């Protein structure tokens, strides 16, 4: 790591080696493993090796965010694949937001995942930096607006400006992944939330159309915003990836 900054206390990552199905868990781009974690807790109770890494530059400051590249953040990912595959001959994908698009990304490039479960995934953002910067203005960082979770006794622990060199690299990651749908074939169980005030919920049908995944099903989150897996809808998430993940474990 280039990472000049120490990792924030509730954003280290999570593992744990219990029985042959894997999980992946992927937390997006303003977040840290924290976001995930009461999912890859629940998935590890059930008997699932579970694997929550913290992706470069994230989870300390954001000026160690800013020199990291997409790139970057895919590595962190496919050393988590990497881990859970050395350890497990079947693996799942999950994650929220750019966690579900880094989720796309993967089975993109590697179809041995017994399944995806994107939640609230970008693949197509107009408002890259919804109104902060024009094309032109060109600031070093934009301001954070908060979070946009309903239940207000949660937090995330994103940071509280984003670096306008980072959101190049999420707009870039967006472009590789969409363009790439159609490489995957595995399982699919897309989580969207009505109320989504980030990601435009239609990324969900772009997702489920451009996929060529034979068994795929959009589940609508009907009770939180974007954050959904720390809202009031974690536990249906929960309950209806476990389910997800006894019927398909090979
Ligand atoms: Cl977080």
């Amino acid at each position: 790591m280039s990472e000049q900054y120490p990792v924030l206390s509730g954003a280290e990552p999570f593992y744990a080696e219990n029985g042959p199905v894997g999980v992946l868990l992927v937390h997006g781009f303003t977040g840290t493993p924290h976001s995930m974690r009461p999912l890859a807790e629940a998935y590890a109770k059930a008997g699932y090796t579970v694997c929550l890494p913290r992706l470069k530059g994230h989870g300390t400051h954001y000026e160690d965010m800013e020199r990291t590249t997409f790139h970057d953040w895919v590595a962190s990912v496919e050393e988590g694949y990497g881990w859970l595959k050395q350890r497990c001959q079947t693996i799942f994908v999950t994650g929220l937001s750019m966690g579900g698009t880094l989720t796309l990304y993967l089975a993109e490039h590697h179809p041995d995942i017994c399944g995806i479960v994107p939640i609230n995934a970008a693949v197509d953002i107009p408002a890259i930096a919804a109104g902060m910067t024009g094309g032109g203005e060109l600031p070093r960082y934009l301001d954070s607006i908060g979070s946009d979770l309903k239940n207000p006794d949660v937090k995330e622990l994103a940071y509280e400006k984003t670096p306008t060199a980072s959101l190049l690299q999420l707009a870039r990651l967006m472009a590789q992944t969409k363009a790439k749908l159609d490489r995957i074939v595995c399982p699919a169980l897309i989580f969207v939330s009505d109320e989504d005030h980030v990601v435009p919920p239609g990324n969900a049908d772009i997702i489920f159309q451009g996929i060529s995944s034979t068994e795929k099903e959009i589940v609508r989150l009907r009770n939180s915003y974007h954050v959904a897996t720390l809202d009031y809808d974690q536990p249906m998430i929960i309950e209806r990836s476990l389910e997800f993940f006894a019927k398909h474990a090979g």
